[PDB]
């Protein structure tokens, strides 16, 4: 995993703008934590049939993750401030990860995978990633989900584990590590 960021690369700014536009479903150029948490709980966790405890751990993780970016309940955040907030989060999490500490991005990954994980493996299958991908919308075709798995280093079960997805996410969301390109197939640039 690379530890240096590339905040000035328009490709990194545009990757987040793409995701901002994806979250800005009502098209008003603003995002609220309310909207984000609703997507996490009322939409994704509900459709996944998550348990009360899983739903709550997942909501806490999504909340902490996006609060670090500067989102809050009842606060509208526009794109320039949103991407400046990713700088806070990126430095925060890269520091933690490099010191073998739990990062907010790892915590989110644990919460998502836990919904699917029935054996304590902290790993998910291709079909489970297809499910999460289609319900959240971030991997909206089976081919893209397949690309994620082809892209990553899978474990002895052909499954994606949380440590591997965390490393990939550091590079994809935080540092623009070229090794992380294609993480979400052809969807997220
Ligand atoms: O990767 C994660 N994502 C990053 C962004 C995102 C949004 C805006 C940006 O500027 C940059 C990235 N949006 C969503 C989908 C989502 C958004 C809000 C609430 C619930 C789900 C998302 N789902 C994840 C969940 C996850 C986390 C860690 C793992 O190890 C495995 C799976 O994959
Ligand atoms: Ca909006």
């Amino acid at each position: 995993v690379k530890l240096k960021t590339n905040f000035e690369d328009p490709k990194w700014v545009n990757r987040h703008k793409f995701m901002f536009n994806f979250l800005d479903i009502n098209g008003n150029g603003k995002i609220t934590l309310d909207e984000i948490v609703s997507k996490a709980s009322d939409d994704i966790c509900a459709k996944l049939g998550a348990t009360p405890a899983q739903t709550q751990r997942h909501q806490e993780a999504v909340e902490a993750f996006f609060k670090k970016i500067g989102l809050d309940y009842g606060k509208e955040v526009e794109f320039p401030a949103f991407v400046n907030g990713w700088k806070e989060l990126a430095k925060h999490d890269l520091k933690l990860w490099s010191q073998n500490k739990k990062s907010l991005i790892r915590n989110w990954g644990e919460a998502v995978f836990d919904i699917f994980d029935k054996d304590g493996s902290g790993s998910i299958s291709l079909d489970e990633w297809k499910t999460y991908g289609g319900i959240s919308g971030i991997c909206p075709s089976d081919e893209d989900a397949e690309k994620t798995f082809k892209h990553c280093d899978l474990d002895n079960s052909g499954k994606l584990d949380v440590d591997e997805m965390t490393r990939q996410h550091l590079g994809f969301w935080y540092t623009l590590d070229p090794n992380a390109d294609g993480l979400y197939g052809n969807f997220v640039p």
